[PDB]
């Protein structure tokens, strides 16, 4: 119908919702049209409910009653700590999952973690030296895991002064954050601090307010994630580029379908050996399938398309969408950004609905809970019940919509100056010469609020014709695979001083350089190059979108990214707009503050337009033209 | 008058009411009428924020519209997860709290924090020794000092199976808690993890919401609260009782009048010694004042109170009422339940609202930031800053309405064992006999929705006269004494068992244990007393309750009393009853969890009578026949 062609850019998305109408199923997009109108106050920001003298309303009524808070908090700090609180979920969202790395390094180093092991030893010691391990170089690899392990949970503590990976950024960016009291120091102590200062009768300055936000955000780039993304390709492999595939078409009618969703590799490698031990293989065989199938949602599914290739069914909205091709299995979750709705989706269909962390509880699922001791264990359960679970697949309900579509995957930090023969100075040459006019990592979401797909395929081809480089992470993935824009031929896609620099690589004009902890990975980048050019990070040529956004997770990265010096776009506004003075500090304040501020514009060739006209200028000061 | 009656029942309230209302000044009270009727979502916790999918509300319809958010979560997870950060910013306040006492003995210890020193020698290192510090007794005491922070520290890291203060608790809770999931590990952790449970896609099953929220409390109460108490008994004095005097009329005419507020003895302890310098008196001399007087206000108060015998001029709801009396030359505010209107009424006089904390920022106010290297410097210009007010205070303007009454405080445990000649046998055995039915806890806020006190002052009368002895935190604290129950003579308001007791030791039928924190105190209590007997703190004939309780704060309070086997009662409920299964968990559900459960009755007899039932049963339980 129109309004299905509406929902999404995608055929795999329209086949499986016009599949879900004739099965009376509904869907995100059906309850986000329930969902409409919003109320005015929570889409504004200016709603508390912090305590029970309230819950407060903040309007501008004739009689000029309702102005203030029962405590008499104004419209500036209520805005101010909802985002403040809104950034820290995000946050915490991404400080768990590098504690849940750091759990498992310990494991591996104590030899409780049957299945798991140093998988990339000489990081481990390249990263153990650069935090300060002694002979990290030479002892033994589990005694220098047990040390780095030791300073990844410090800056989980509450003694340091700055976090470990802080020691990244160029020196003029760390005296600015700790003239501003940016400087993060602990990962979980900024996020308490910020619940602190919220509570009723704390911080009631929205610039406090907000300059704590960016501590805290600071925190999650350079410690959280940063943790997370470094102790996963220690333990599961450095990503090198790869071939793959992506879209609902990686599902296979013949196989059992395993599709693993949320966030944590720790899980989603373990079920994939599972699916790779001859016994379980054989179990398949015999229940009539030809193989094993297992296909990545999400960040988990990014996480096993960087370090092992495997095919990605979907982004955020293609969840549910997953499920209604019939094939699926099995659903193995661990936490963040599942969609309880997939619960209910799945009891429609033979499909298996299963947990695997303590954190991520679904009342209806089946838990087997996962942890290091007994992943190895558990998941050879898990997929069990995957293949018992194809047993009774309905086949008159089974539609797998489109063809898979190629793309490469893999470019870590590591892999990029692997191309470029060990050295960032091809890349430097490049940017010198207008070859490459910049660099924007596009990162996050979808959002029913949105035509799925629609912005983050329109910002991307506008600027790679621009000539500018795009590092893709998160569930842009999905959507610059599925656009035919992450293989090296892409190269004919691009402007062409950018096409000539990729074909002379061997690479494609937009990298996947992972998953949403891995915006790390660009924070990385950015500090490599702006000490490389005695430069800070708000001097170079550099930009980041999340054209589709919707979890605190992607607003804690685009605060990060703001705080680091990097001009940031969002295509849709945070719950701010009943504050003209919290959101003037996000759009123009901040840009004298921190080098850089947050833009809102729902327009991809808009937003394309904006972003490059800050490369522009960033270019103009380093002394190029174009 | 008959609404300014009906607002407290206090007539220095009513004095102030009165003239507030004369000059125009909103209170507390006129704001709380503004928000009235409050949105009915909000109230109802039916009500989503966390991801810009939504906002979301949760109706309950027969044709099932908007009966789920966008994501698919349900009213049951929804409510579960607003309750759950609800309670996650309570901990964080008491959690940053006891954080800031960890960095003040460091200081104190490293020789960086002059005119702080170890108060109490002897209680460091009782303390150091029972948590394992190696020779406690004999090396030096700055040397036992930084162990002992070590170990604080420690337990706001990451790397803890259990808190360091659990040890306390009776083995058979410490088993349950193990069992259940809900062992508080570490103090800052818990709170992250909340915040990540909460995230759109996490934790989606009220029941394991819950349970996380029972342990993120524990964390703050065997955690955060009771490091904050037992440090600030070492840094500043352990309590003896001592008489003191309270209300407004504490204030003086012929004084420069300081009144401390928020809730961190760092600063209000230096702000008192700065007051006694010689050169400032005199030139508080030189403008005319006979004195300079300091006097508390909520939980700050308390402390000073506690272990300086400092005057208390009143609780949460008299904090505006103390400006209008035109007395007060500045107000020193740290952190915590410091209404932002304090701002705008000492604008209308000539009071200075002086804030001394990096997190307890007030756009309008005069910032003088106080740490441990800095405070006796900086406090010094901050009583020169209020001697400097007074010389423009309007005498034409003051009204300080009522005389003081006294009361009796500093019944630390320490103080208690003291006074029954230094083991707990005769409480135990007054409790055997009959004489001392059973012990309550009073403690928490005030709040609008209720006349000021009404409440407090009623359950506390009603206990007392049924043998029931009344353990005072708090805000509570001001109600009783202003109601002339903490002192030794208000055993003849007690019934014949209490009385007979209280009087055979000198002391009142309600003993004031001190701040907020300090309901670790009545923690640590009742764990000794269980200990004692060989049972569980469920077995105790204990309960607790906040009649009129408005805070974050108090809510943890009453959520780690409930998960340590306390019952408790609130006066007024938490916005949760749009979920019928959370708030059956809430009230019924976790009786058979963790052995209590809370309890929601504003009506303070019917409140009495369901306390002293649940006594009833817990004597039955201990086999008691008296
Ligand atoms: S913190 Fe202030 S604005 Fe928020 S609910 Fe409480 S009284 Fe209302
Ligand atoms: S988390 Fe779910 S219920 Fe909450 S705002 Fe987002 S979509 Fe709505
Ligand atoms: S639902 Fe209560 S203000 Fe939006
Ligand atoms: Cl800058
Ligand atoms: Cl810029
Ligand atoms: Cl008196
Ligand atoms: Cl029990
Ligand atoms: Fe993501
Ligand atoms: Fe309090
Ligand atoms: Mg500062
Ligand atoms: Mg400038
Ligand atoms: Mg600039």
């Amino acid at each position: 119908s129109k309004t299905i062609r509406s929902r999404s850019i995608w055929d795999d998305a329209h086949a499986m919702l016009e599949k879900a109408k004739a099965e009376g199923i509904s869907t995100v997009w059906d309850r986000a049209a329930e969902q409409t109108p919003a109320c005015k106050f929570c889409e504004l920001g200016t709603t508390c409910r912090n305590c029970i003298m309230g819950p407060c309303r903040i309007a501008n009524r004739k009689d000029g009653k309702m102005r203030l808070g029962v405590c008499g908090a104004d419209a500036d700090v209520i805005v101010a700590r909802n985002f403040g609180r809104f950034i820290a979920g995000g946050a915490a969202g991404h400080s768990d999952h590098g504690r849940d790395l750091i759990e498992t390094l310990e494991a591996v180093a104590e030899g409780k973690a049957p299945g798991y092991t140093i998988r990339d030893v000489a990081k481990l010691r390249r990263i153990a030296a650069e935090l300060g391990v002694a002979d990290a170089a030479t002892r033994p690899a589990h005694d220098v895991a047990a040390d780095l392990v030791t300073i990844c949970y410090n800056d989980f503590g509450s003694r340091r002064n700055a976090l470990a990976f802080l020691a990244r950024a160029p020196q003029v960016r760390r005296d600015l954050w700790q003239r501003l009291g940016m400087t993060p120091r602990g990962v979980d102590r900024e996020i308490a601090e910020m619940m602190h200062r919220t509570h009723m009768g704390c911080d009631n300055d929205h610039t406090s307010l907000l300059v704590h936000a960016a501590r805290t955000a600071l925190a999650d780039g350079w410690g959280g994630s940063m943790i997370g993304t470094e102790l996963s390709d220690i333990l599961f492999g450095t990503p090198r580029p790869r071939q793959s595939t992506v879209n609902l078409g990686v599902l296979r009618k013949d196989a059992v379908n395993i599709l693993v969703h949320g966030h944590n590799p720790v899980v989603s490698e373990m079920i994939l050996a599972a699916t790779r031990e001859p016994a379980v293989r054989q179990a398949a065989q015999d229940a009539g399938a030809a193989d094993i199938n297992v296909a990545g949602l999400c960040c988990t599914g990014n996480e096993l398309l960087m370090r092992q290739g495997i095919p990605m069914a979907g982004n955020h909205l293609m969840t549910e969408l997953a499920i209604v091709t019939g094939a699926a299995d099995a659903i193995v979750a661990d936490y963040q950004c599942i969609m309880p709705s997939l619960v209910q989706i799945a009891a429609c269909y033979h499909t298996r609905f299963v947990t695997t962390s303590p954190k991520g509880r679904f009342t209806g699922a089946t838990h087997v809970e996962v942890h290091p001791h007994n992943a190895q264990e558990r998941c050879r359960e898990i997929v069990m019940l995957a293949i018992d679970a194809y047993t009774r697949r309905d086949p008159a309900r089974v539609d797998i919509p489109s063809q898979p579509v190629s793309i490469m995957s893999g470019f870590s930090n590591e892999a990029i100056l692997e191309a470029l023969g060990g050295t960032p100075k091809p890349l430097i040459d490049a940017v010198v010469a207008g070859q490459i006019r910049g660099f924007v990592g596009i990162v996050g979401c979808n959002n029913p609020k949105i035509r799925q797909d629609s912005a983050n395929v329109t910002l991307t081809r506008e600027l790679i014709r621009r000539d500018i480089m795009v590092l893709a992470t998160g569930c842009v993935t999905t959507a610059a695979g599925k656009a035919g824009l992450l293989v090296p031929e892409a190269a004919s896609k691009a402007g062409e001083g950018l096409a000539a620099v990729c074909r002379s690589l061997g690479v494609p004009p937009v990298l996947h350089m992972g998953s949403c902890v891995d915006n790390s990975r660009i924070l990385q980048l950015c500090a490599l190059l702006a000490t490389t050019l005695g430069v800070d990070i708000s001097d170079l040529p550099v930009g980041a979108s999340s054209p589709e956004w919707y979890s605190e997770k992607a607003a804690a990265i685009a605060m990060y990214a703001v705080a680091s010096g990097i001009p940031t776009h969002l295509g849709l506004p945070p719950n701010i707009l009943g504050s003209e003075n919290v959101t003037a500090m996000a759009l123009h304040g901040l840009q004298d503050v921190v080098g850089a501020a947050f833009m809102v514009e729902p327009d991809p060739v808009k937003a394309a337009d904006m972003l490059e006209a800050h490369i522009v200028a960033r270019r103009a000061r380093l002394g190029l033209t174009s």
